[PDB]
Formats: C-alpha cells, sequence, structure tokens
C-alpha cells in the first residue's frame, strides 16, 4: 500500500508536527487541508500513507471501467426511431431502460463486434444518434434521442466482453 | 459531402427500386428501414449521399469534444469538501454549479496545467473525488461527491485550453 521509501522521510516529519492526526474515513476530518499542505507534492503518492486516500495499488483496472463519451453534432431523432424499432439489424443489440437509471424511456443500440472509437463514433453517426459511449474494451454504444445523458455505464454489448467478470 | 466514387453505383441502384424517397430531416422517414437495408455495407460511407446522413467530412473535431470518464472505487467525500470550501490551491480552479445543468449544486475541480489521463486520475484519487472527467485537450476534471453526473462539459481549466474557440 504506502510506499515507504518515497515517503518516509517527509510523511514522518508532518506527523511530528502533529498535522494528519484526523481521519476522513469516518467523521470530518478537521486537518485535511493542513495535511495536504504538509505533504506538498508528495501528496499524490504519500495521501496512502496518512490515511487520508485509498491505498495506491490494489485494484487491476478494468478496461471497461473507462469510457470515452462524445455528443454528435446534428442528431437525427426520426432516423434513429426508425431504424430501432423495427425488426433490428443482428449486429445491432437494441436496449431500452427507464431513464435516469444510469445515475419516458432511454434506448440505446449496442454494436456487436468489436470496434475502434473512430469507426463507432461513424456508425452511430450514420445512424443520426445523439450521442456515442465508447468503451475500452472497444465495444460501441449509440445513443438514443430520447436518453438524458450517456446511457448506461454496463458494457451490454454482445461478442465483445473482455474486459469483464469472469 | 458524399463520396461519389465509392458510392455511385450501389447508392443509384437503390433509387431505381424507389428506395431511399423518404427525407428523414424533416418529418417521418418511413423508408428509412428499407433504404439502409438496400445500401448494406455502404450504409456508413454512403447514407450521406441518399440524406439520410449527415455529410460525411465537413467539421474538424475539436479535441474537447471527446471526453473520457470514470468512476473512482471507494470515493471520500469528507476529504474532497475538506479540501474544497477553504483557501484553495492555486493549482486547483474550484467551479460549484447548478447540479443537473450539464444535461443541491455540484462542485468539480479544474486542474491547471495539462496532465496526462493517467496523473488526473491519480490526482483526483489523491483528492476523494467520485469521478473524474478527462478532456481529450488533456484538461483534467475532478467531480465531486455532490454531483449527479459528469460534471460540466465545459473545458473551464485554466493553463489548459487547447482545443477551444479562438
Amino acid at each position: 500500500g504506502c510506499n515507504k521509501a518515497l515517503c518516509a522521510s517527509d510523511v514522518s516529519k508532518c506527523l511530528i508536527q502533529e498535522l494528519c492526526q484526523c481521519r476522513p474515513g469516518e467523521g470530518n476530518c478537521s486537518c485535511c487541508k493542513e495535511c495536504m499542505l504538509c505533504l506538498g507534492a508528495l501528496w499524490d503518492e504519500c495521501c496512502d500513507c496518512v490515511g487520508m486516500c485509498n491505498p495506491r495499488n490494489y485494484s487491476d483496472t478494468p478496461p471497461t471501467s473507462k469510457s470515452t463519451v462524445e455528443e454528435l453534432h446534428e442528431p437525427i431523432p426520426s432516423l434513429f426511431r426508425a431504424l430501432t424499432e423495427g425488426d433490428t439489424q443482428l449486429n445491432w443489440n437494441i436496449v431500452s431502460f427507464p431513464v435516469a437509471e444510469e445515475l419516458h424511456m432511454c434506448t440505446v443500440v449496442y454494436f456487436d463486434d468489436c470496434m475502434s472509437i473512430h469507426q463507432c463514433k461513424i456508425s452511430c453517426e450514420s445512424m443520426g444518434a445523439s450521442k456515442y459511449r465508447w468503451f475500452h474494451n472497444a465495444c460501441c454504444e449509440c445513443i438514443g434521442p430520447e436518453c438524458i445523458d450517456y446511457g448506461s455505464k454496463t458494457v451490454k454489448c454482445m461478442n465483445c466482453m473482455f474486459g469483464t467478470k469472469h
């Protein structure tokens, strides 16, 4: 957790001054601002040592955790509805879920085969979608005109689940 | 706009069949699903030619238009408030705006100097932030515990506005 070699010198220096005596983890941390200033440049690599921040290296960042979202210029909502409602394309997985779940209803299209971001924007753009979300596992999710936000965080698109549990 | 060389053959073929006679741009487009099927693989590169989708190359995608958003594991809201409320760090620009504007109040921290995404996550993580948004101009925006969503789309962080008008 704590990087002892980098932090042992400076981290102890604050402790002698008696800073960083307050745990943010439960309750208010009055000293938190003072503790950060005493650490200075080492706060990023040493806030764990004083308990002010989560341990540095414990989780292996799944690729799905990142997604990149852009809003398409000049959306064409009528097209998006027309291609969604009817017998959908096999390449397309269509999910409608209640709007504001991610935080009437929000409908998104999940492309099957994994694709590059630039293709994903183009494919959504050809669909008239208001927005697209690109998971860093490379799953592509077009966002319908109705949807308030960026749609579901779930990597629900078939034939590219790499980056998900089991 | 239209890529004549790729699309002239196939696009005309649908027109002879009398598909793609309906404009999505105003009103319902009944034929839109049929038009896409007739184009098939060329829909991405040729939907513009039939008017079903926006012209291919007209806008120079600003870097700020993309942003990548991840939700931090194990946020520490007390720390985020403590370092925000008081006399803020010069490196940090603190913006509070009403919550749900982007779609009580949402507070975000805009790092000054432009930084890599991995540093941006770490810097937000040391701050206890629930989430971070990284603009592809490389501006970094930590997201406060209060904020419902991913915070402001604006690239409001000082000393890295590259990717914005004028």
